[PDB]
């Protein structure tokens, strides 16, 4: 809780345009699979990205969600990744696309991929809106990236700052 | 069951209606002063929540619950509770369809125990005909007859959640 | 995490004897109900008490469990009581006995009773192994009490001290 | 289905067998030095856990999980995860019956990802005949034939969990 301002990093229109492209790419990849497809969102951060993204995915798919253990940025480095809420549906034999808002360290996401892989989906890929590779701690396969971004603390579009700013239609950055 | 899907409420009409809802919601809670939170019932309300919260011009938090779903006489149970506290906060439950009102009626009671400052419901679709339990609903996007609709988060055997419009399922025979 | 010792407060044999009595009383109360009965344990603390107690309850019943939000002793006074894991079964129209290890302030237990009451069981009662009334903050109906105890920090028999001592077969007290 | 319940494994034999199990478990982990935790799969293992941990003469934590149960080809899902971390700890999964081994096999894989120091399984009952997936089981209370048993945490349509013995259900006709 410290005095700050929020500057725009990615305007609403740019996000919309990029997600349209992501949609085309994801559609092109999975259109001929013939197996069931499901987009899996990591709550809470990816709810907005999921809503906009799945509307641009022109393939019959299911939408499902998952809540993994959060903790701080410092305790997440030393604590187990736990399932606070598992999927509602099966993914065995299905094309699964994990929908993430932002990959910073990539710790939690890495563990989540491992967990879902045990369920033997036909395929398992990740789509993140934002990637901050300067902050990457764990090597993790990421098939779709909306934006590779600077080393900034970002907010908006589902992403929060102490539970604040999730409803912003753009990606902003916190300036102390 | 062989079927098809026709547009009932176009994407453009949904967007317009939500913008209006956002203005109404903004107006009711603008001078509250207390923390505000929009609470979505998963999975159905995720898309409605995304668009709606972007039209609410009040600083608020977004949270989610998952209540037990059995289909069309069992206990309403919490599969996933809120992540944050709501005591002393303005709380708006965000729902996709109100039909029988059973689950939502119980979810409201459960949240009411936590003593929020206020507690209200916003639903995209309302089917007044199928109501079994009378539950107050302050904000309503559309009132429809007893039609089986899909899209915009609403599914049919897990299908069609990703449609940008509300559509009607036409059974073929 | 501070240097301490554990002294016995209620020896294993005394717990066994008292639970036998509790069993007789609970049996006498519910033997003629004719409706289904379920004992509901609040995890993790009441797992041992539940195992021993239900074996002394000579009435056909179901065993179910529930995990409510924990937090510290200081944050539990200002945070909502949340359901981390709800019951597996319905309780509507059933005789429900909530099985608790210890009632200190009684905050969390109070809220849990409220939540279960919404499901309209035929009856709803509470059985706690230990009651510490000197520390009671909220007035809550408690139908069965194993022991009313001094203002001591107790451990053992499911009850922990920073996750420690749950497996002790007796009730002990922490001495700094 | 009309039935009755006869004693198969008396309360006294269960107690004796568990005391022995406690000694074996105590011996294997006494000189480990790392934190130890017993992990029970709910609901079946709550009674077995209670008695077993009281016979384990090693300082340990007790925790629980609830995995998806569907009955006698779906994903194993976590309805309730551990409350505590297990990385670098000696972990003993405490189970009531091993039968097909399906759920337990998946639960072990999930916990294995968290990199505990060691990972083992203790089950009260083993039915080797019904095994579909080979999963290592270090400690076993009793090996039984393919019998439908109840009691000691094990249920039949939610019934008989509170029986202090293992019993067999006799169908009547
Ligand atoms: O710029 C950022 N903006 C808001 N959050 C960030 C940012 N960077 C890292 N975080 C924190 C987390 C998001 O979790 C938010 P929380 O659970 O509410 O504390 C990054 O996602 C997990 P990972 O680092 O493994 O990819
Ligand atoms: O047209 C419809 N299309 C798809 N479903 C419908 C429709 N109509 C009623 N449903 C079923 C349900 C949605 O079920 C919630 P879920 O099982 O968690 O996905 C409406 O809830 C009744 P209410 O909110 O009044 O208690
Ligand atoms: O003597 C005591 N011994 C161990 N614990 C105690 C005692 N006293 C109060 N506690 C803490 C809590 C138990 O929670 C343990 P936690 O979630 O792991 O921190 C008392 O139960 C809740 P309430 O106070 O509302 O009846
Ligand atoms: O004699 C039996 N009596 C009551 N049940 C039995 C028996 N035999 C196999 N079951 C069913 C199950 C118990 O189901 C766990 P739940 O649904 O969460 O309560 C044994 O699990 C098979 P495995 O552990 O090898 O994966
Ligand atoms: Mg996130
Ligand atoms: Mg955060
Ligand atoms: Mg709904
Ligand atoms: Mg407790
Ligand atoms: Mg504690
Ligand atoms: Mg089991």
């Amino acid at each position: 809780d410290m005095k700050h301002t929020v500057e725009v990093m990615i305007p609403e229109a740019e996000i919309k345009a990029r997600i349209a492209e992501l949609g085309r790419q994801i559609t092109e990849r999975y259109k001929d699979s013939g197996s069931d497809m499901v987009l899996v969102g990591l709550l809470r951060g990816s709810f907005m990205f999921m809503a906009d993204l799945c509307r641009e995915v022109q393939v019959s798919h299911e939408v499902d969600f998952m809540t993994a253990s959060s903790y701080g940025s410092g305790m997440s480095t030393t604590r187990d990744v736990k399932i606070l809420k598992d999927l509602d549906e099966d993914i065995r034999g299905k094309d699964v696309l994990i929908v993430e808002d932002i990959i910073d360290s990539g710790n939690t996401l890495s563990k989540v991929r491992e967990i879902l892989s045990l369920r033997e989906p036909k395929s398992l890929a990740i789509c993140t809106l934002l990637d901050k590779p300067s902050r990457r701690e764990v090597n993790v396969p990421v098939e779709f990236i909306g934006f590779s971004i600077p080393d900034e603390f970002v907010v908006g579009y589902g992403i929060d700052y102490a539970q604040r700013y999730r409803h912003l239609p753009y990606i902003g950055k916190v300036i102390l």
